[PDB]
């Protein structure tokens, strides 16, 4: 009489990702604001637990490609979806930028984000070092908003159910209002989803709120959602059907429909979901120039290498003739990752390990380390899940003259707001707001250009209706 | 302490659909034989329970568009995959044709199919009338092959778990070597999958072999596969990852990977699966002119109308100006189906009900019934799941002068082989084989043209490598 224990019948919450992660994963975050607003009213009345609509790569995209002010995008969504819990993805001490910042910047950014309407802050760190998440978290609590501590899921010799339960505890210990299990690479299998979700519930209590974010890259995560729901998961993330699958996510409608008769239910307005879906089915074709060309890829389960990392390393060897050695790089990546203490292979970690793998294949084993890689071995990105190869660490120290550190990298950073402020105020177009100063601090190289063109209004790099017909 | 009982740890069998249903669902059965053979050796060594590679719409496609002889395709697959159980889809008394045939034709077709290498015959009837399946089944047993009785899954007021358990019993009663639950529209939800699968096991025994065939049209069937496996399902059908999803099926690799740690396992050679996958990833782009443009559609759960039926009805109103009334037709379909005794909405049933719905919207309620629709109401397609509206039946009788029948439609059919033989032998190109006579009997209108051009060899209607680059 073999049996599985499942959570008591209950309503499961849904977080819609169409406005942020979905298009970031499917069309390089190129989705224009004018192609989104027409769906806000319906999304707002759909019945979602939260609506992910800011953060992640959208800040960069807004200013770099769309000549759009992120803060204006945030203000508009807040206005167009007044009844909803807006959600964002924030990479801890890196905020939405390229480097860790002094705490005062984190304070400023979070504060201005809450001030403009952000309700739920999913804070995460690419290395999974809770220290890098600690200040952002506190900042979110101070603004009286929902702080969601993030655990980046991954598979490696050092990652275990126990290790994740511990990390969860650390997150709760720093005031997490909830825990997000983030599986960007779709590495979370069904059984593991059930065990981890249950392990955390059994350990910290049923009251412990867990939100599961799984991409559908590998094709197995929708089954993992079911198992997570049986393990008692509180909220799962999805993407409206016309903007789903591939490197994207599981379909909202599908996740809602698959529960009928299980005892579990979602409570989303199906007719509203249908409008949201059609809205995007009409719009999506315009972005064909940015679609990925693969729907299902399970290779990562064996290679441990994500595609977005795979193609990139290829473009390096290809644009360097040694495109044949792609098999030697494939074998080198694991070794480099291990040397780095097995960090989750997500941006930036992924790029760093990828590029470094290429070097060891060509110029020889760590004969020359990038500055970024050296910074990882030396601790400037924080602590790794496992201890790093002391030998490779030493080399790094001998190739950069930098001294190893083991404490939160932000502890060494000096106040910078005043400096950033003065510098931003010298740029043509600057409007005086901290918002603008933050844009400059997060993107020194783009802020100037953006500030000068912003008055032109946001644009779109998607095909026009004209262009669509003119092709077909 | 809520709990679910799951089957004992065990190996689950997999049936690969890439060679038949996958391309029929994703690229209108246009897949050229030369684009397939290069994958046979690997598919043969993959470890699948069976390989669906013939039947369904491939016969028609081979002779109508590819100038290819189906029997030659069957002989080649048999040769290229000597170690595998080949499988086919056969629509009962209709064989792979357009009408029910006299038993002697069924005998001839099945016999020649086994003779040329077919091992597993999935026999099914669009109305789910076991009588229409009875003779084909027996014929398969006589050839000493595996007879798989099919239950076309659907949702309707008359379809219940009990109703399916009964149908299963009828299938076993006529010698079924196994039962196939076929969900062409991806209507099978997780709970129902578990209940039905278990209901049949609990009722006829664990020894009862059940094979589940779910399309991924609605996005919920991979979760249903898991539940079916927990309910004890023996074999599930999948499509190699590069030829999956959409109106197609769940990914083979994904289904294999999602089981890790559950106690269940598949035993497929992952490296072989990888070659099969790459083989088709390279080839698939050439068929872009035949792809569907939707990946996930849950609308059918509310409308009860499949897309392939939906678009067709639209092309009727569109090519007739009354494209506005598409909402009136949408409401009429349910009514017509009910009148017909709720048959599963799969070909031919779907087309018949669709077209008839259009008429009632225009010319008025059954003011004019098609001959096909009249035949359904009158019983010439067999028995319906539920009793048909006696009023609509009467009308049919008064608009066709045909008398209602309730017995197996084939009971009225006269011997025809001799007739078909003589007629086929008058065509230029005819080679004398029963195989050819069968081609003529199944496709009177095409056989002549095919026989005349066959010597040219099979062709492809897919883009060429040249054409691909010349576009991109
Ligand atoms: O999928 C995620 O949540 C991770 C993400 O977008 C990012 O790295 O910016
Ligand atoms: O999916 C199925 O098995 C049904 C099918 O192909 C057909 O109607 O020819
Ligand atoms: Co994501
Ligand atoms: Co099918």
């Amino acid at each position: 009489p073999r049996e599985i224990e499942v959570s008591e019948p209950r309503e499961v919450g849904i977080t819609e990702l169409v406005l942020r992660d979905a298009h970031q994963s499917l069309m390089a975050t190129r989705m224009a604001m004018e192609d989104m607003v027409g769906a806000c009213a319906d999304i707002d009345a759909a019945g979602y637990w939260s609506v992910e609509c800011w953060g992640g790569a959208t800040y960069d995209s807004c200013i770099r490609f769309l000549n759009e002010d992120p803060w204006e995008r945030l203000r508009t969504f807040r206005k167009l979806m007044p009844n909803s819990r807006l959600q964002m993805l924030l990479r801890g001490q890196n905020l939405l930028g390229y480097r860790h910042y002094n705490d005062e910047v984190v304070d400023r950014f979070v504060d201005k984000s809450a001030e403009n309407g952000m309700d739920v802050f999913r804070v995460f760190d690419a290395m999974n070092d809770p220290r890098n998440m600690a200040h952002a978290m506190a900042a979110v609590k101070k603004a009286g908003k929902h702080a969601q501590g993030t655990i980046c899921y991954t598979i490696s010799p050092v990652h275990t159910v126990e290790g994740y339960v511990k990390l969860a505890g650390q997150l709760l210990d720093m005031g997490a209002d909830s825990i997000a299990l983030k599986d960007m690479a779709a590495l979370l299998k069904p059984q593991p989803a059930y065990d981890i979700i249950k392990a955390i519930k059994d350990t910290y209590g049923q009251k412990t709120q867990i939100n599961l974010h799984c991409h559908s890259t590998t094709g197995v995560t929708e089954v993992s959602l079911m198992k997570a729901i049986e393990a008692g998961v509180d909220v799962v993330d999805t993407a409206i059907s016309s903007m789903s699958l591939g490197p994207g996510h599981n379909p909202t409608e599908s996740v809602a429909e698959m529960l009928e008769g299980t005892g579990y239910t979602t409570n989303l307005d199906y007719d509203r979901l249908h409008k949201i879906r059609d809205h995007f089915k009409a719009i999506r074709p315009k972005y064909k120039k940015f679609e990925s060309k693969t729907l299902v890829d399970t290779s990562i389960f064996k290679s441990q290498i994500p595609g977005g990392m795979l193609s990139n390393m290829e473009s390096q060897l290809r644009a360097q003739g040694a495109e044949d050695k792609m098999d030697e790089v494939m074998a080198e990546v694991p070794r480099v990752r291990k040397a780095a203490g097995f960090p989750p292979l997500v941006t930036p970690s992924s790029q760093i390990v990828g590029t470094q793998a290429v070097f060891n294949v060509m110029m020889g084993e760590y004969k020359r380390m990038t500055g970024e890689f050296a910074d990882i071995m030396l601790g400037y990105y924080g602590a790794s899940p496992a201890d790093r190869d002391p030998k490779v660490v030493k080399l790094a120290e001998e190739q950069s003259g930098k001294k190893p550190i083991t404490q939160r990298p932000a502890d060494l950073l000096p106040p910078e707001w005043e400096k950033q402020s003065k510098e931003a105020a010298t740029l043509k177009g600057f409007n005086g707001t901290d918002e603008d100063v933050l844009t400059y601090a997060l993107f020194p190289q783009v802020a100037p250009v953006f500030f000068e063109h912003r008055a032109e209004g946001p644009h779109s790099v998607a095909l026009t209706d004209a262009q669509l017909k003119a092709e077909a």
